[PDB]
């Protein structure tokens, strides 16, 4: 029995990362981001909020190597969580920051729209993996290590993936992004026209039905300028853009 609409910042009030937009900056890193969100989210979500730790995106990003795909050009949301369930990931916080053991190193940018920060540019080049935190942090890179328990896909199925979020919280997720999409501001975007852009991996937070239309609660890694303060909402239960079809988690390892 799932309820009809459901908002992971609502039933997790006390894991502020549910509520956070993240900026990948000018590198195709959503692969990353969708899946660091999502852990961010459950670990909180997992330890009752007793730990609560923005994730690395630069530790992903950097330190998976091929195995994810090819860094800033693109990647694997799977080979993400498997990273996680495998290797771990530090803490992280956003740009200059100085959060975490290893805070994002790309710097903000606008992404589709106008505003005080340099317009975001191509794909460029991928950090390298440096496996030690910043000055001033504690505890070591090894140590800081975030385990998954386990790594997952879920079917192509609204109610599946309305049940994994319900229970373990948001998951990465993955749609194909046309240019009708771009310059989303609120409502439900379905899509009816443009130019397939690429896919792109992103973290689903919940549903709900706004005025019949159902749909995904989604947290988008474009900074807070962009869509709906950061999210944006999208068709559920048609499979729309393939948001069904590439959805992966797991649970946190203690």
């Amino acid at each position: 029995k799932l309820p009809a609409s459901f908002d992971a910042r609502e039933q997790w009030p006390q894991c502020p990362t549910i509520k956070e937009i993240r900026d990948q900056g000018s590198c195709g890193s959503c692969w990353a981001f969708g899946a660091v969100e999502a852990i961010s989210d459950r670990i909180c979500i997992h330890t009752n909020a007793h730990v609560s730790v923005e994730v690395s995106a630069e530790d992903l990003l950097t330190c998976c190597g091929s195995m994810c795909g090819d860094g800033c050009n693109g990647g694997y949301p799977a080979e993400a969580w498997n990273f996680w369930t495998r290797k771990g990931l530090v803490s992280g916080g956003l740009y200059e920051s100085h959060v975490g053991c290893r805070p994002y190193s790309i710097p903000p940018c606008e992404h589709h729209v106008n505003g005080s920060r340099p317009p975001c540019t191509g794909e460029g080049d991928t950090p390298k993996c440096s496996k030690i935190c910043e000055p001033g942090y504690s505890p070591t890179y090894k140590q800081d290590k975030h385990y998954g328990y386990n790594s997952y896909s879920v079917s192509n199925s609204e109610k599946d993936i309305m049940a994994e979020i319900y229970k373990n919280g948001p998951v990465e997720g993955a749609f194909s992004v046309y240019s009708d999409f771009l310059l989303y501001k609120s409502g439900v975007y379905q899509h009816v026209t443009g130019e397939m852009m690429g896919g792109h991996a992103i973290r689903i937070l919940g549903w709900g039905v706004e005025n019949g239309t159902p749909y995904w609660l989604v947290a988008n890694s474009w900074n807070t300028d962009w869509g709906d303060n950061g999210f944006f909402k999208i068709l559920r239960g048609q499979d729309h853009c393939g948001i069904e079809s590439e959805v992966v988690a797991g649970i946190p390892r203690t």
